[PDB]
């Protein structure tokens, strides 16, 4: 694969190179380029950089993986994708390569979420050898999860200030842009509950180094719980294909029950 | 995940139980479903179905999958997709889901083979635990090797049967389904190959067992990339898009380069 790219490179640059020689000014040049086959060439090699940059940030964030954390991803991926792109194929007639984009862009980051949530156990799980040193070294959680943070409240944000910049010339296209404020802010709250469950876990830790958790435990997952349905049921307000959103309300939906349970043990405690 | 399967057919079932009830007709029922929504619940659950049983396929087949089998898929999937999805994205228009289909196809395949070829690997290595065994212990790539070999075959046939059935009506879907079976063809070409080695790996067992083989190997390895590179060459023939198959031609030509070294080392030896 790694010539493949270096290839994409090669005919890349002549491509530009060409139309170049070929033109007097730079914008004779831009829009040879934008116009027809040089413009397909430069997507390739952009999504190829992307992809490999994608795998450096694994390599500077979680390294190698642990076995596990493959199997976890492994077994999502499928299914992820299978709902991305029926998601994404709404939308494909006007704006395809765009979605394609966040597409990858989604995956890549629920796989960066994934991993994260595994690395939350394995440090939770060293507690025992680190004892007082927890208190710094926990920090290594925030190392990944603040660093995520950071990336989806940004996508978040230039998100919205791009839908309410062109909301009334965008009258369909403001969905596509709507989904993905709503499939980016999913991964931020996923991500909130990681930091929560994070916090009670060195809360734990406090209090024995100082000298029910399992409820707590609960009530932050049965919050998690309510704040993505609450997201996804008011999704279903504008026209455009509410039914298809309707897949993740009844997903969510699903999660409702499993916070059902959790509030009857909650109820019964008092 | 395995809940949202549920619930899929949960709705899927009523989708059709409703069409059912309100009609008399078993065409009545047929068209209603195949008209609207309810066409689109079935489709997304069988592409769900389809996933279960792929994943079904491989527990059957590879069971667990090793660390390192894990890593090699891991690291060739994202171009993998992008790849099958530019020249999917070229049918879009007229077949998108069909087209969406024989992606997944792919990808399970190219899963298969490359896991294939790392069991190929570990069956090498076990030679001299087995020593006499091998004779019958080998048989067990071939349940591995000989059922994809079957499975790509059969796709094959099919896919040609189909082309020329209908070969002056798609005028310009002959172009899907005929890449179709040039990318099928390449796994069919790489499992030759993985069949060809094991096929040399037993020789070099029978001698020992009986009491240069490098050349051979790259033999088989340059003759393997001629194959390849002949068909992807051949593709070029049709008028639709040739430029885009040509991805494929230049990577072949990549590896003719290798093909090149190794024969040079053949040269040399006489």
């Amino acid at each position: 694969l790694a010539i493949f790219v270096v290839v994409t490179y090669l005919l890349t640059f002549y491509c530009v190179y060409s139309a170049t020689k070929t033109s007097v000014s730079f914008l004779q040049v831009t829009l040879k380029l934008n116009e027809g086959f040089n413009l397909m060439v430069l997507s390739i090699f952009i999504l190829l950089n992307s992809t490999l940059l994608w795998q450096l940030l694994t390599k500077l964030l979680f390294g190698e993986l642990r076995l596990i954390e493959h199997e976890h991803i492994f077994e999502r991926l499928p299914f992820t994708i299978i709902n991305t792109l029926f998601m994404s194929s709404l939308f494909h007639e006007r704006y395809f390569f765009t979605v394609a984009f966040f597409g990858l862009l989604l995956l890549y980051l629920k796989v960066f979420h994934w991993i994260l949530k595994d690395r939350l156990e394995a440090l939770l799980q060293s507690i025992n050898d680190s004892t007082t040193m927890k208190t710094l070294i926990f920090s290594r959680f925030s190392f990944n999860l603040v660093l995520l943070a950071v990336v989806d409240y940004q996508i978040i944000t230039r998100c919205i200030s791009s839908i309410y910049t062109n909301q009334k010339s965008d009258i369909e296209s403001t969905s596509l842009y709507l989904i993905q404020v709503m499939e980016f802010t999913m991964l931020l709250i996923d991500l909130l509950n990681l930091f929560l469950q994070t916090c009670l876990n060195f809360w734990e830790f406090y209090r024995s180094q100082q000298s029910g958790k399992f409820m707590y435990e609960k009530a932050i997952d049965v919050f998690t719980r309510f704040l993505k349905t609450a997201l996804h049921l008011s999704m279903l307000i504008p026209f455009r294909m509410p039914m298809m959103l309707l897949k993740d309300v009844v997903w969510d939906i699903l999660a409702l029950y499993q916070s059902g349970t959790s509030l009857w043990k909650i109820w019964r405690n008092n």
